[PDB]
DNA sequence: CAGAATCAGCCCCAATGTGTAATACCAGATTTATGAGCGCCATGACCAGCCTCAAT
């Protein structure tokens, strides 16, 4: 959300919620992909398992 | 003389401690595997006498 806030635009009339969700939720998988596991898997080779 | 205040004595409530036998894509950077190559310790082939025997 923070680094969202730093990238936000109002001219582009849109509400700031649509905005932050893409970023809040890339980052939550972004840490999941990450340091969810005893043993790190790269973010390509979880997207195929997934 | 009765009053209630601020201290120990007493009591109710909480707490811990015990309990046995064999998503998606995008771009930029990195690395392991096959490319050959220099270079060599050690395989197989000689090759000179000092070391080890014989007859007179």
């Amino acid at each position: 959300l923070m680094k969202a806030v730093d990238k936000f635009e109002y001219r582009r009339g849109y509400k700031f919620s649509t905005y932050a969700t893409w970023w809040i939720r890339q980052a939550i998988t972004r840490s999941i992909a990450d340091q969810a596991r005893t043993i790190r898997i790269p973010v390509h080779m979880i997207e195929t398992i997934n």
